[PDB]
């Protein structure tokens, strides 16, 4: 599984809008509007790296309200070499 | 209760050592080794902001392996209207 924590800057006044639009997506497990250097921190989980890159490409990158991002990934695979 | 995510830059090779020392702390609820702008992400809950401030500037300094932190205070999250 791949977990991504994405820090985001949004357009002014669109923080909650972005938070809820993201939470309506199945891949988004948690989301927080925050006070700090960024406006939100969002937790995403996908089965594969391919799934995460597709999620970012079709969802995140096509939401004009999201203006800046910083992505962090944790890959948790207990059998990465089991093929 | 205050909820926050502390993003950390750590010296290389000390992530898990620090992660385990962090997870053992009562304030620390979740910790993840990650790849990206930061090396470690930790979710903390404290009674007050003053407590969070002391954790960030005093407790974290007990681990010099942690070189930089940026903290995001949650002001809205996924339990809004959903609790
Ligand atoms: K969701
Ligand atoms: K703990």
């Amino acid at each position: 599984m791949v977990t991504a924590f994405i820090l985001m800057v949004t357009a002014a006044g669109k923080e909650r809008e972005v938070m809820e639009k993201l939470l309506a997506m199945p891949e988004v497990k948690e989301a927080y509007v925050v006070y700090g250097e960024y406006d939100l921190i969002v937790k995403v989980e996908t089965d594969t790296l391919k799934d995460l890159d597709q999620f970012i490409t079709e969802k995140i990158r096509k939401m004009p309200e999201i203006q800046m991002t910083s992505t962090m990934i944790a890959i948790l695979e207990h059998h990465h070499h089991h093929h």
